[PDB]
């Protein structure tokens, strides 16, 4: 049902999207253990994603959350990496995506640091890195990270030190960092309806210079 549109570098669209991911690098905590030694992408491709059945499945519950708000979605357009990503852009989300030792409880996580998405690529805190050479801070092997809509509704703020149900009466969880002025938030779901992957983002990390 799935089908990919490569998009222009010269389309303004392309250069938005590109914008996003550049401007949402952060450095790290782990010195880069997880995601790698990096300021900056190469950014090789990028795809639209259409499926006509998984949008209907995400406009439809965006329309529930929005009725149980003021009128109100609180769409987000966030990251989310994973070894999952060519099964995700197929089937959709789901409870298999979910992160069982989340801090925030058992749900889908997204973040808005383009680099937080990035150490989950490869699993985990970057599981053992690419497939070829094991290496988490490999410059050599594609990478690739979705850029996806998600339908926040009223979410529950959790200040940070830095599949599960919502808080009652909330649609989603803000995870805030509250130590790490210049990190970003991330945020969960419980329901995978409840995000779309629109942009398949192929890129490798920059060594350097
Ligand atoms: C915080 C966060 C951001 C992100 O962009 N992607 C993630 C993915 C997983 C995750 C969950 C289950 C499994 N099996 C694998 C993986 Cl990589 C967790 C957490 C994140
Ligand atoms: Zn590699």
């Amino acid at each position: 049902g799935t089908i990919l549109i490569d998009l222009s570098p010269d389309d303004k669209e392309f250069q938005s999207v590109e914008e996003e991911m550049q401007s949402t690098v952060r450095e790290h905590r782990d010195g880069g253990h997880a995601g790698g030694i990096f300021n900056r992408y190469n950014i090789l491709k990028i795809q639209k994603v259409c499926n006509k059945k998984l949008w209907e499945r995400y406009t439809h519950r965006r329309k529930e959350v929005s009725e149980e708000n003021h009128n109100h979605a609180n769409e987000r357009m966030l990251f989310h990496g994973s070894p999952f990503v060519n099964a995700i852009i197929h089937k959709g989300f789901d409870e298999r995506h979910a992160y069982i030792g989340g801090m925030f409880g058992a749900g889908i996580y997204f973040a808005e640091n383009s680099s937080k998405s990035n150490q989950y690529v490869y699993g985990i805190g970057g599981g053992t890195g690419c497939p070829v050479h094991k290496d988490r801070s490999c410059y050599i092997c594609h990478r690739q990270l979705l850029f996806c809509r998600v339908t926040l509704g009223k979410s529950f703020l959790q200040f940070s030190a830095m599949m599960a149900h919502s808080p009652p009466g909330h649609h989603s969880v803000t995870g805030r960092p509250s130590v790490n002025g210049l990190a970003l938030a991330e945020y969960v779901i419980y329901r995978g309806e409840q995000a779309y992957p629109e942009y398949l983002i192929t890129y490798q990390i920059m060594r350097p210079e």
